[PDB]
């Protein structure tokens, strides 16, 4: 579960935390920085060099899955596209800084379908994850005999454990040919072809290299070589990927330090691991929100543009994150002694010691201010921008910093550059925190915590230090800092632990109820009229000619079937709904929306997922006499040799026939020894069933079947809802029920007829998900007809999705829903 | 040309030669025998198992050949082809032994076209040579900063020569993308999908790794570290394939000397050398020989038997070229002390004098007797046997060479148990050698000196060596079977330059000529009435019911439109024809056969190129007044609109119209600015126009056009061979003339009409065959009408072939074809 998984990362953080002060147990911190200063031009020109060669190779990725799924798109706009989800991805990677959430709001902008965009994500992780283990593996079976003294294990022993994986990989593509599923569970792989596999082996393999290469140009040595080099980078990038920390922050360099820390010098193993850290992570990520910016401030520029509108705030709480981090690092960091005696001729003391306390603090701030960039809040941006703006001057103040001014003026450009992308009123700090970003700020703590710790290593500890206040008094200084980012810190934990959710949300008030059905009746979508049920709450658009019918259930809210009314009124209802979802600390869900809501919901940072289609009939072409429908118009013969009737009672007449219709309903929920569903699915409750016209068949003058039918005043859609039958209701009772509701529907001037959703008749390459929904779908989308029975009247398949907030599981969300229909809450009962 | 390359290979042998026995010049031959004895059987198992997974990926480049031209084929028989193509192939590699003329004749059996075989070689070879290229640039780059120190070069320069290579192959890949040609000259590339060629360089670097692997663990040592020797393994098996030395015999050696000579003993790299060729080159070669052998003598066995009863022949050429090269080396090489004095104790010292003379020579007998196992010769299967037989004899006398008389006994099981694949009564002698057989000799010659001057390096050379005969001279012992082998070779060299060819062959006696055209009469190819211009060689079958009919320029028998009689004489016609040809010292040509003779011309060591189709019209469905050939029937009424009229003058009455026809033949020679033609195109000569009937069109009582008509007896087929128009023939004029022929022969009861040969309207990787073959269709095969107008006639397309037999270029078989049309005998003339 979603806590126990971050607690996990935690526990390895402190863990490979207590390893690194280890390992660096006879390093000092200003031998590290003789080492960053001793990096030639060379060496950093090489670097970036290798640092473009890795983002060029990544793009790759990104263009290999497209021609896997057979959909080509412009190379400009993908090269952009995947570039942000890489940057963004190996910078952060939890929820809505990974690279699949980077990839699921560009790729919608450029029209890929949700099961397209799930397809290319399955596709780059496989990739990467089985890519980076045969790199891994192939080169420690080359290199056992040189790498074994290095770390002191036998080579005979690595050359198994490497063999060991090469055999399951092998194992696992021998088993996977022509599409075999291989199902570990859950999880169903199908591999894709070897041709495809081995072209992106050569790119995952490249870009390795490239990466390695990075690396292995910024440490100073002639004792290791390329070969095991890359062995060594590989192993920490794949424990990095799986320890879940973000980007590997502890992992990669204790895995690098242990491996290089006989052979190399640790201090120029640290000063290369902060460069590589700085040229490959913090660099691709300043580059791309300089680029985005200068676009919003040339065909190259409209490119940018449309792309970066939809990522640059995405971008820009990935900056802010890291830039917090900045704050709080060089928080626990030394200053240099020069710039101290510089602000001891000029500043007073008392100021130098607040700025350095304050700049702590803002750090902090950003990182929260970051998540809420993630959602484009305005309240987020105005903290952002003023945290930014008071570091830059809090930073020069207490140490001089001026590169660190420099990256918060960037941070401020790209925030004034791109305000308009934030007008969303919710509040940052009622919104909570999630289990990821409390991971996330808990290693930013710990981080510093390890850092103070290596810095300060020779000063011993008195409760003096506490209380001393000198212009040259750094270890003092920063213990205090990070005492205050701890109880701050421990602070936005509890508030998130502890937070209120004000009960569960309100039910469906009479009155709100009856503007709800007025709003169905001058609109097209006939389910809407599911409103009237009153199992489901109800929140209006401002202008109240709009709104959205929702369930509440365990942690999620689910919204049923679009935004209903005004077409104006949708974008601003669809955004409302996640954030009052967020505010009630339950993940957002709409059930069953079409094509034209999924670019609404991706801008909200929702994932859709196809639940099914639904089948529609157009009605101004329904031709029965002709030879098309021919079966359709033989077995309403078929119904008068059984001498069945068929009649549409209008509402007030409905109460006559209750009685009679309860017998058939309960006849039937017996006969198919099922219960009452409720929230998507109408259920037998006589007001219900007397608010709209109810067809109803008759054999031996006795109502032998009913569908209560659901239109609006538009006559553009009609559907049925409930649709039940005596266990006495002969063979093509439904066929005569449908054909005879239809041609009704047809000449009193209906255009089409929803003959509701059925499930799935292009797989992702790693699925969890497609199980899951097809045990959902045979168990709701089958009560009024099989697929094949709705296919009978040559209907139009347009699909239906799950978009759900929460990035965690699409899963666990289809369970609230499953229940709020399988049982759920039983709303107005007559 | 052929003389010059073999002539720069034996300069490269020679200096590499120098060099070898340079760089040894500290080690003599019982340290390297010591080395040999040292390896474990840990070393010999691994290398067995390496060779294996070798022989494996290469089975894999022939699989995604065929998968590239679209041609699936069964696994066993592809394993089976491939496996035979690279034994025979990295052990030979000279005409009729290379991995190139294996696959024509496997591959032709399991019924691929000569295009598709010429596509699946130019694959397997690009791949071979790019994959090689880059394996050997990509591994250079990485290690320079190790193997720089090894071969004493700046790891800076290395690094440009290796980065150059890998600039300029990513340059043709991206140039030559989407099937782009990149022409360099005569060659035009076309390289296949970036997929294809992923796939198909991870199969080559499996390969190369897993060879390099075999020497890899044969040397003892711990100073080089496998990726410096994988780089110095594919630079010496890169430069061996330029040089062209077979197996790159001495190319390779001084490469891997030179290279691990500083870090590694030179005893032990020359002892892992030796048993490196013995498991990588000539164990895979026994294996086959065995299974085939065991296969004649089980689904298993099936396969095996019917892909080795087709390649038997070469795989035992090859097993006698290498027996042979053995028993010469053996010569040079010291015999151990141990069994000379059992030698002692019992033989006299004569007989193991004339034994060790004996067996030397034995073995150039064998090194003949491989070329003539390669034509199926029988004289050479009963050479072979006596030589290998004697030689297993006189071993054990010279020296108790136990393993030289086991590898001699696998030699005569093989012989013994496919004596029928042997049946061709040639003279082995008379078929002379060619410059590639005399460059292998030459090598192996060299060969020998080079290993007598190492062997015996200590030994201070006399006149009185020569002379010395005692149980322990050895050095003297072989200095004589050196002398011997010099001498035998120099003669065969000799011969083979000066034999005789008997002038050229003899022209188309009048009795000849008649017995022919009786032959023509009474079977179905109509065109074989060619043989009446009497500018063509005949030779008949041994029973006289069938024939061949060819011409003679420079060094090519070229024959004229496959066998033609009785189908039982084919076979041995196309044997004798080849047989005969290479008897007069000129290769074998096939000019336009049909798909019938190509598995016939395969046997015989001929490779087919598509020159073009015939356009062949079905007249029994041949119907004018239906709606599909309703224009050829609008264009009759046109020439009626025109006044033309048709008529079939018999040949008694020619003589009648003879200046008629004349005047209209020379009118169109000048018209079109052309000269007459030969062998494959009729020229107006009086008696040949006299001999056939002659098809007229006429306007205003005058013949304008006509056309001499090739018939037979059989009614199976009918074509035109002249057709000539007056420059005043109006439009229309062929449409009239080829519909009404075919309109006479469709009632008279001709079941096909031949329109005749039209030019090529799927490209191999690499080409330099396209362009020629394309320059000479058009050139001849657009007399009687273009593509697009004998299309007209919706005609079957079969296609046609140039065979030939030297396997040195296609080209210049066709430009002696092009002599022999253009210009040629002036024949028979009236
Ligand atoms: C004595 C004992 C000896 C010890 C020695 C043993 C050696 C063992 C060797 C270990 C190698 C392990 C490799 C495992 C790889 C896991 C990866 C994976 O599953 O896919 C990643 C991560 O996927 C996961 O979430 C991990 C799930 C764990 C289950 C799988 C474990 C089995 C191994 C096979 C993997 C199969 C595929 C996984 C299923 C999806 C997804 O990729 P992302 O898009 O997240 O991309 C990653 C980042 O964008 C890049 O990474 C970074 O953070 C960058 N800093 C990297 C820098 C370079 C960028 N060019
Ligand atoms: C100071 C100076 C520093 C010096 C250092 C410089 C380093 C330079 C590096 C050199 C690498 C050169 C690579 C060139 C490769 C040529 C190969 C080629 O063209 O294709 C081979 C041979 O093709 C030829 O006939 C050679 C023609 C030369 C022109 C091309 C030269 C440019 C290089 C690019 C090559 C492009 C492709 C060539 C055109 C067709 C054909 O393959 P085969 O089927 O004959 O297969 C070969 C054998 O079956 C296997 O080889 C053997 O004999 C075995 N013993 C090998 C053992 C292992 C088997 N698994
Ligand atoms: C949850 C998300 C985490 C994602 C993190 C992943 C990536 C890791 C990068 C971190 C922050 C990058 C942004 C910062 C870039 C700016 C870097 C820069 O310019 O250097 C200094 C920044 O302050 C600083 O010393 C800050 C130093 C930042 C670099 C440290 C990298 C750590 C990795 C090394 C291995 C140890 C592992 C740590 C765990 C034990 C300024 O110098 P200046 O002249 O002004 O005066 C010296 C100074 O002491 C004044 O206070
Ligand atoms: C044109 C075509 C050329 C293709 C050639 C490419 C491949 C190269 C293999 C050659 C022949 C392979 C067949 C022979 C296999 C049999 C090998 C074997 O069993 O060993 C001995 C064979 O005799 C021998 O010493 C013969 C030795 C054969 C092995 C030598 C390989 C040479 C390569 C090493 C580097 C130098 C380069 C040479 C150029 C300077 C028998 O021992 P035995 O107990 O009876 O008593 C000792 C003896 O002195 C009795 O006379």
């Amino acid at each position: 579960r979603t806590p126990l998984t971050a607690a996990a990362t935690l526990i390895v953080f402190c863990l490979v935390g207590y390893a690194i002060m280890q390992l660096t147990n006879e390093v000092r911190y200003d031998d590290v920085v003789a080492a960053l200063a001793a990096t030639g031009p060379s060496a950093i020109l090489l670097a970036l060099f290798f640092t473009a060669l890795s983002f060029l190779s990544l793009v790759f990725y990104d263009l290999n899955a497209i021609e896997y799924i057979g959909k080509k798109l412009p190379f400009p706009h993908v090269a952009l596209t995947a570039f942000s989800a890489y940057a963004v991805g190996n910078t952060a990677g939890f929820g809505a800084l990974s690279g699949g959430a980077i990839r699921y709001r560009a790729y919608t902008r450029l029209g890929l379908s949700p099961e397209d965009i799930g397809r290319i994500i399955a596709f780059v992780t496989l990739s990467f994850g089985l890519g980076l283990a045969a790199v891994a593996s192939i080169a420690l079976i080359i290199i056992a005999s040189e790498i074994g003294p290095l770390i002191g294990v036998s080579p005979f022993l690595l050359r198994l454990i490497a063999g060991s994986i090469i055999a399951i990989l092998g194992a696992v593509m021998i088993i996977g040919r022509e599409g075999r599923v291989l199902n570990f569970g859950a999880v169903a792989i199908r591999l894709p072809d070897s041709r495809t596999w081995s072209r992106q082996f050569l790119v995952t393999a490249f870009d390795i290299a490239a990466s390695a290469s990075v690396l292995y140009v910024l440490l100073p040595q002639t004792a290791i070589g390329w070969p095991v080099f890359l062995a060594v980078y590989a192993i920490a990038v794949g424990l990095g990927v799986l320890s879940h920390v973000p980007a590997g922050l502890g992992v990669f360099e204790t895995v690098i330090i242990a491996s290089l820390g006989s052979a190399v010098n640790i201090d120029a193993v640290l000063g290369s691991l902060v460069l590589y850290r700085l040229i490959y992570h913090v660099l691709p990520l300043l580059i791309a929100v300089l680029a985005v910016s200068a676009a919003e401030l040339h065909p190259a520029a409209s490119s940018v543009r449309r792309i970066g509108g939809r990522l640059m705030p995405q971008l820009l709480s990935t900056l802010a994150l890291l830039l917090g981090v900045m704050l709080v690092f060089s928080s626990v960091t030394p200053t240099p002694d020069q710039n101290l005696e510089f602000l001891s001729n000029y500043l007073p003391l008392p100021m130098v010691e607040g700025a350095h306390f304050l700049s702590s603090l803002l750090g902090l701030a950003l990182v929260v201010a970051a998540r809420g960039l993630g959602q484009r809040l305005d309240g987020a941006w105005w903290v952002a921008v003023f945290s930014a703006v008071a570091a830059l001057t809090l930073s020069l103040l207490k140490a001089i910093a001026l590169v660190e001014a420099a990256f918060l003026a960037f941070l401020i450009f790209g925030l004034f550059v791109s305000r308009r992308l934030f007008t969303r009123h919710a509040s940052l700090l009622n919104q909570a925190m999630t289990a990821s970003w409390l991971m996330a700020i808990a290693v930013i703590v710990v981080g510093a915590v390890v850092i103070l710790l290596f810095v300060y290593r020779d000063v011993e500890y008195s409760n003096e230090l506490w209380w001393q206040f000198e212009f040259t008094a750094e270890a003092p200084r920063g213990l205090r800092a990070l005492l205050g980012i701890t109880i701050i810190s421990s602070a936005i934990a509890i508030f998130s632990l502890l937070r209120p959710a004000t009960f569960r949300p309100e039910p469906a008030t009479e009155e709100a109820l009856t503007r709800a059905v007025e709003i169905v009746r001058k609109q097209g979508n006939a389910d809407a009229n599911l409103v009237r049920m009153g199992d489901k709450s109800i929140m209006f658009s401002e202008k109240g000619d709009a709104f959205i019918m929702y369930g509440r259930q365990g942690r999620s809210w689910i919204a049923l079937f679009d935004p209903v009314g005004d077409h104006g009124a949708v974008q601003e209802l669809v955004w409302r709904f996640v954030e009052a979802a967020r505010a009630a600390g339950c993940r957002a869900v709409f059930y069953q929306i079409s094509p034209a809501l999924l670019s609404h919901c991706a801008d909200a940072g929702l994932r859709a997922f196809k639940l099914g289609e639904l089948a529609v009939a157009d009605l101004r072409t329904f031709e029965m006499k002709g030879g098309k429908w021919a079966n359709l118009r033989q077995t309403a013969s078929r119904a008068q040799r059984d001498g069945l009737e068929f009649a549409v009672v209008e509402p007030e007449n409905v109460p006559d026939i209750i009685d009679e219709l309860a017998a058939v309903s309960t006849a039937w929920l017996e006969h198919h020894n099922a219960k009452e569903k409720g929230f998507s699915l109408g259920s037998f409750d006589p007001d219900y069933v007397s608010a709209q016209p109810v067809g109803i068949l008759k054999k031996d003058g006795k109502i032998v079947a009913f569908a209560n039918i659901l239109v609006t005043e538009s006559k553009e859609e009609g559907t049925i809802d409930l649709m039940r039958f005596s266990p006495d209701a002969p063979k093509g009772s439904m066929d005569f029920l449908f054909v005879q509701i239809m041609e009704y529907l047809r000449n009193q001037g209906f255009t089409h007829f929803n003959l509701g959703m059925a499930p799935l008749s292009a797989a992702p390459v790693w699925d969890r998900i497609g199980s899951t929904v097809f045990e959902h779908g045979e168990r709701f989308y089958n009560f009024k007809g099989l697929r094949a029975f709705k296919s009978k009247f040559h209907p139009h398949w347009q699909p239906r999705y799950l978009a759900v907030s929460g990035g965690g599981n699409p899963m666990i969300a289809l369970m609230d829903a499953t229940f709020l229909i399988g049982g759920g809450l039983k709303g107005v009962v007559r």
